[PDB]
């Protein structure tokens, strides 16, 4: 009434397990782990959500890093979700529970918290997207 | 705040027009079109929101006719969007102003309103991803 998904700085929290996307320990270093943690409102923990004008496609930046959501190697299976100073391009769509976010140019892998653990510093990971619980964010904008 | 798109009965309103997501008299006819058109705010202008439970793929249901947004033929350029009995799977994409809605499984193609254009009766048309804003759609929940 109406809903958006505005540019915006956000929350990432997974639907399986309500841990957020987290940048480890807020670092800009290439390669940086991106994992699932415990949510404590740190700029490590926010993300900025921008169309980059290609399509409908977008990039996650964090606030306390500037460093994107990017990628360990070659996207593929099992491979990590990084900070990097190259952003993986994404497109942002809507699931059952939140959203999926798909690597745009790899289509067939989503962002996803392995096996749905709930513990601290556990990877996020690039993953075939099979739509289940782990693989869904919910987005929580600060206004 | 938590910002979900649930399933739930929509109004549809092209981003580019202003004009609305329209069933033709809300006719459950096989082929009825599927059109831009002011919003008067009738049954006929609304659209049920539902997952498939493959994927995250999606379908559009008018709650006037009960029928869906769907194809007469396969999809590609300028194939117009009816309504159907037979539901076209469609993937909702985030946009820079309101949502994309692809062909699921046609992901190149989204639902267009043709030549952005606001006229009544103008029709909705499977057209190439392009991201302008006749392309993108925005969704008010009722
Ligand atoms: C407030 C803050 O930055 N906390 C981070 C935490 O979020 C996480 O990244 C951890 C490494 O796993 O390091 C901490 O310093
Ligand atoms: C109030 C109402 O339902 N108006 C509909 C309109 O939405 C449109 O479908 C038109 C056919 O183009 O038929 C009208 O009867
Ligand atoms: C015949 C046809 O497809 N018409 C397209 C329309 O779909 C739309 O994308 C528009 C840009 O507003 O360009 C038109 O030429």
């Amino acid at each position: 009434a109406p809903i958006s998904l505005p540019a915006g700085t956000y929350t990432l929290k997974n639907v399986s397990t309500g841990t957020v996307l987290d940048l480890w320990r807020g670092e800009a270093a290439e390669g940086t782990a991106i994992q699932g943690y415990k949510s404590h409102g740190g700029d490590n923990q926010k993300w900025r959500l921008k169309w980059t004008g290609k399509g409908n496609q977008v990039t996650l930046q964090n606030v306390k890093s500037g460093t994107y959501v990017g990628t360990a190697s070659n996207i593929q299976n099992s491979v990590n979700v990084v900070g990097s100073t190259t952003a993986v391009p994404l497109d942002i769509v809507a699931a059952d529970k939140g959203f999926a976010i798909e690597a745009a140019d790899h289509r067939l892998f989503v962002l996803d918290l392995k096996e749905s653990n709930p513990a601290n510093e556990t990877p996020v990971i690039y993953y075939n997207n099979n739509a289940t619980d782990n693989q869904k964010w919910k987005f929580i904008d600060e206004k």
